[PDB]
């Protein structure tokens, strides 16, 4: 009862690389599993790889008695940019577990009664900036998301403040990074990478990871002159972190730390926008819960919508859209797709979100109400930030970043859709709505104690 994989239209010494020439490959890579199945194989030169898009075999994908971690064949280049160091490591590495256990205790729950402080500054920021946009202006989402949640990191990470806010232009370092993913991602649907056709491309990027250094450097010439970057530098295990594996980890939380979580907060405010019912429910449950100008850590966990109303978008939307496996011994997979050793797995997330057999057939609907009951999301249903002794370290981080954030907003300002917004996701790896801009109506509340 063994079953053969499918596969799409192969071209020649192609294989099916070049249905990956367009610049959404994870959204395309959705309609090929969206007619192929559950599970279909990815032939590229020399790189096979198998996508599995249902909780059934999700479920054993993420059992680690099965199944290893892996590296994106996107992560192998983006480790030509960052690890050794945590996100492009592999579980079989030293400068993993150890850059890893000197790390994790700072980033749980209870980590965040400390960074909730500078979390709140710099969301009294963005919330301002909006207060004084003229009439006529509207508000660049996934553009001010990004000067939130980039200042955030690198205010609670490193105690540096970036003042993304005080500077009309994308600070360059969010330009550089952008140009460096987008080179690393068509890198990847390039049939013939060692060209001279591509010339002024591996020059390119080397400009950006300067650019990206520049930045690294002013953050600890700024130390010298309780951290995340106190620990980076001292903490035990039981080794230290060295020389060179240390401004790794910089550029690694640089990036992991704000990109996925833009992400996901350009992704809730378009769906609310859309869906103004569930904007006014958590717009109350905002009003009615944060009564201080600023809110508490205590508040903050108790907009329980509005947390809710950001699992939701993160089902319909994984702004970290796949992560990657490989088997550690041979064997059968759902009982029909037989693997041998090493065979690699990749976990489409937008599709397991999708999955009708675990959540309805409303697996499209902006519904937050299916988080009422957490119990009620089957095992291995939903993945956002991965799975197992490697899931997204930055949960925690991100979550509250997010409530806050979005909690804040929603007690502020009534947002108008103005330009009925057709959404546009642009994919630099991670997902995030392209060009999307709305109106904001203040509610005229003072914060700070501090009027307009
Ligand atoms: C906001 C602060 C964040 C930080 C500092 C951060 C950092 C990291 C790190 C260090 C890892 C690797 C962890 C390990 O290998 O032990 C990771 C993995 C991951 N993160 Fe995050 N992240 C953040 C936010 C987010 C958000 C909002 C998402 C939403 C999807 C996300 C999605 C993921 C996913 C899917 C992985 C899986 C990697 C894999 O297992 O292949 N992250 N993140």
């Amino acid at each position: 009862t063994i079953k053969e994989m499918p596969q799409p239209k192969t071209f020649g010494e192609l294989k099916n690389l070049p249905l990956l020439n367009t610049d959404k490959p994870v959204q395309a890579l959705m309609k090929i599993a969206d007619e192929l199945g559950e599970i279909f194989k990815f032939e590229a030169p020399g790189r096979v790889t198998r996508y599995i898009s249902s909780q059934r075999l999700v479920k054993e994908a993420c059992d680690e008695s099965r199944f290893d971690k892996n590296l994106s064949q996107a992560r192998k280049f983006v480790r030509d940019f960052a690890g050794d160091g945590l996100a492009t490591s592999w579980t079989h590495e030293k400068n993993w577990k150890k850059a890893r256990n000197i790390l994790l205790p700072r980033l749980s729950q209870q980590a965040m009664k400390g960074y909730h402080a500078m979390m709140v500054d710099i969301a009294v920021q963005l919330v301002q900036k909006w207060e004084r946009l003229n009439s006529d202006e509207h508000i660049e989402v996934p553009e001010d998301m990004t000067r939130l949640t980039l200042d955030t990191i690198g205010l609670c990470g490193f105690n540096y403040r970036i003042n993304s806010f005080y500077r009309d232009q994308p600070h360059p370092f969010i330009t550089s990074m952008v140009r460096a993913l987008d080179e690393v991602m068509n890198k990847l649907q390039r049939a013939n990478p060692d060209d001279p056709a591509y010339d002024e491309n591996k020059r390119q990027f080397q400009e950006d990871i300067k650019v990206m250094n520049d930045l690294v450097d002013k953050i600890i010439a700024d130390r010298k002159a309780d951290d995340l970057l106190t620990h980076m530098l001292h903490g035990k295990d039981g080794e230290p972190l060295d020389d060179e594996n240390i401004r790794y980890q910089i550029i690694t939380f640089l990036i992991a730390g704000h990109e996925t979580t833009s992400g996901l907060l350009t992704f809730a405010l378009y769906f609310l926008v859309k869906n103004p019912h569930v904007l006014q429910k958590a717009a109350e449950e905002a009003a009615r819960v944060l009564v201080d100008p600023v809110p508490s850590y205590k508040q903050v966990k108790q907009l329980k919508y509005v947390g809710m109303v950001l699992n939701e978008a993160l089902r319909i939307w994984p702004t970290a859209p796949a992560f990657s496996l490989y088997a550690k011994e041979d064997t059968m997979l759902g009982g029909e797709y037989p693997l041998e050793k090493g065979d690699e797995l990749m976990v489409l997330i937008p599709q397991l979100h999708r999955d009708k057999t675990v959540w309805g057939d409303d697996v499209e609907e902006f519904r937050p109400e299916r988080f009422e009951n957490p119990s009620a999301i089957p095992q291995h249903a939903f993945k956002p930030f991965g799975n197992g002794q490697r899931a997204c370290i930055g949960q925690q981080f991100a979550l509250h970043e997010a409530t806050l954030v979005l909690g804040m907003m929603l007690k502020h300002f009534d947002f108008e859709d103005h330009t009925n917004y057709e959404l546009d996701i642009e994919e630099t790896l991670t997902l995030k709505p392209k060009g999307f801009v709305i109106k904001a109506k203040s509610k005229k509340i003072p914060l700070g104690g501090i009027p307009s």
